[PDB]
Parts: C-alpha cells; sequence; structure tokens
C-alpha cells in the first residue's frame, strides 16, 4: 500500500506509504499530494490542459482508492506531456518555494515535540510567519555572485534553504550549535536537494553545518563573510559582546541583518564611546510595513563603515 507521484522532469517518483502520515493539527500528507499536483499544473500549462476537470475537486483524502485515482490521473497526464515533448532548471517561484520548504520540513521533522519551540516563530510555522519576511529581506539586500552568506544559529536551516533558492551567492552557510536542530538540518538538507530535483528547480550552493559560531575557527569565517544573518533577539550579554568582537574584524561594506540592533540607531560618536561597535557600523531599521498584511515586524541592517571612526579623528585633527 503506497501512492506515487511522477516527477515533471523525469526524476525519481515521490513515494508515500498508505496510511499517509499526519503532520500536525491542520496539515497531512494527503493535502501535500493535492497541493503538489496543483503547483506542477501551474508550472506546466500543457499539464493543466491534459487532466480531467473533476480530479482536483472530487477527492476523499480518507479513501485509498480515491487518492490512488487522483495520483493515477496526474501520472497519466505527466506521461502524455512527456510524449508531447518527445515530438518537440530555473529558480522556484515564491509560492512554490514556500510549498517546497513546508514539504521538506514535514518529511524531515516527524517528531514535532522534539523541537523545544513555544515561541511566536518556530520551524513548524515558518511558511505562515517567517517566509514572507525572509523574502522581503532577500529583496532588500540584493546579493551577488561575489557574496558569501552565513546564518549564525541556523536551527533546522529554512532561512539558508530559502536564501539559497533565491540568490546567486558564491555559497550559503548555516551554522548550528544545538544537537536536536543540527541533526534535523541533515535530513532537511537531503530532502531539500531531493525535492528541488523533483520539481526541476535550481538553488545556489549551500552547507548546513554543526558548530559554535563563537569558536576560533569561526573568527576568520565571520571576518570573510560579506552578508551575515543573525537572529540575536534571545542572546545573552556575553554572546552579544563576543559577536560584536567577531564583527569588528569584518571588511568594509560587510553587512549584518539581525532581529535586534547591535548598536543604537542614533549612535553619536564622542570621546567616551570610541570602544562601541557603533563607531565602525551604520545601522538602519527596516520594516516590510514601509502591500504588507503580516505581523508588524522590523529587522536591522548594519553596514561596516570605518569612515565613521576616521571622520571623528579627522574632525579632531582638522577643526
Ligand atoms: O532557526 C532558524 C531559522 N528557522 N528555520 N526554521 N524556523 C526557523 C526560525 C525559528 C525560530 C525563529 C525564527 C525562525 Cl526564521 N534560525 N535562523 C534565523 O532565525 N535567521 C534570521 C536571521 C536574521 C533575522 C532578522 C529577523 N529575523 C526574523 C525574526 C523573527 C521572525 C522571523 C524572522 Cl525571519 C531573522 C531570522
Ligand atoms: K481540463
Amino acid at each position: 500500500l503506497e501512492l506515487r507521484l511522477k516527477s515533471p522532469v523525469g526524476a525519481e517518483p515521490a513515494v508515500y506509504p498508505w496510511p499517509l502520515p499526519v503532520y500536525d493539527k491542520h496539515h497531512d500528507a494527503a493535502h501535500e499530494i493535492i497541493e503538489t499536483i496543483r503547483w506542477v499544473c501551474e508550472e506546466i500549462p500543457d499539464l493543466k490542459l491534459a487532466m480531467e476537470n473533476y480530479v482536483l475537486i472530487d477527492y476523499d483524502t480518507k479513501s485509498f482508492e480515491s487518492m490512488q485515482r487522483l495520483c493515477d490521473k496526474y501520472n497519466r497526464a505527466i506521461d502524455s506531456i512527456h510524449q508531447l515533448w518527445k515530438g518537440t532548471n530555473t529558480r522556484p517561484s515564491t509560492g512554490l518555494l514556500r510549498h517546497i520548504l513546508q514539504q521538506v520540513y514535514n518529511h524531515s521533522v516527524t517528531d514535532p515535540e522534539k523541537l523545544n519551540n513555544y515561541e511566536p516563530f518556530s520551524p513548524e510555522v515558518y511558511g505562515e510567519t517567517s517566509f514572507d519576511l525572509v523574502a522581503q529581506m532577500i529583496d532588500e539586500i540584493k546579493m551577488t555572485d561575489d557574496d558569501l552568506f552565513v546564518d549564525l544559529g541556523s536551527g533546522v536551516g529554512q532561512v539558508v534553504l530559502q536564501v539559497a533558492a533565491a540568490t546567486n551567492c558564491k555559497h550559503h552557510y548555516g551554522v548550528e550549535k544545538a544537537d536536536i536542530p543540527a541533526k534535523y538540518a541533515e535530513t532537511m538538507d537531503r530532502e531539500f536537494r531531493k525535492w528541488m530535483k523533483w520539481y526541476g528547480k535550481k538553488h545556489a550552493e549551500y552547507t548546513l553545518e554543526r558548530g559554535d559560531f563563537l569558536s576560533e575557527e569561526w573568527r576568520e569565517r565571520i571576518a570573510n563573510t560579506s552578508v551575515i544573518f543573525v537572529n540575536n533577539f534571545a542572546f545573552g550579554p556575553e554572546v552579544d559582546h563576543q559577536l560584536k568582537e567577531r564583527f569588528a574584524n569584518m571588511k568594509e561594506g560587510g553587512r549584518i541583518v539581525s532581529s535586534k540592533p547591535f548598536a543604537p540607531l542614533n549612535f553619536r560618536i564622542n570621546s567616551r564611546n570610541l570602544s562601541d561597535i557603533g563607531t565602525i557600523m551604520r545601522v538602519v531599521e527596516l520594516s516590510p510595513l514601509k502591500s504588507w498584511t503580516g505581523k508588524p515586524v522590523s529587522y536591522y541592517l548594519h553596514t561596516i563603515d570605518r569612515t565613521i571612526l576616521e571622520n571623528y579623528f579627522s574632525s579632531l585633527k582638522n577643526p
């Protein structure tokens, strides 16, 4: 007893056991199958033409025979389109990527209780809460092939997967210290590469790794990163102090996007604060509110600029 979905690009079929897994209070594998078919039909207009109209309206998720018939209609339509193409690798759309990440998460995180997350943002609600904000952050910073991206404390790795599917950075890294999310990230990585292949979608190179971003190895790695993403909201003063020290080695124009600012937005350099990280970085509050309909969130863009410190010395020497 199983259900199979043929890949639109000839990759290995997606195979689901029956009874289908139940993901959470609202989602299940049955709806993932239906939504997957709907996304492939949107992607391939010829595919939408070949299928019978009722198939994606008249279905019973609690019936094996009904789910099997739905899968068979999609599979036969895929076969017809593959025959049509016989006779004569792009980036995913935002909507498809949200679906892919959800699919990757549900196939990877089978024990939801394991991830100690009673916070307003948690991996299980990534698509609902966080996805649109990360999509807004990606649009704002405009990364190129010259950039190296690092998410410090990447958890299960969804921010890294999203940025990698959207930009052309040389490489994207996710570093996670905690055992439970770092182990889940290994499955997330495998499931992401697999599903992206299944849809025939392109992503940049990325690595999800286990490690402490405050270690000696990571000092030089942070120094050579051009774009850092860091959710520092829950960080203690010591971690925050250690991080500012890592940032002090970054190159001019290096950028840090965080959930809480590392320096005051109105920092004014003087003789008593020359030690502060504000002496070497611009800070701006960015908000999706400035057609947004999500939570009234803000994020902070820090840019390495030692001319702040240089101008203060110039103004002292040349009044
Ligand atoms: O565990 C994860 C990603 N991940 N993967 N699956 N779920 C999550 C997740 C889990 C808990 C909380 C938030 C998230 Cl996204 N660490 N990486 C991460 O947080 N990067 C990040 C970096 C910079 C900013 C600036 C604003 N934010 C932000 C702050 C609050 C809410 C959303 C966003 Cl995107 C940021 C988020
Ligand atoms: K039709």
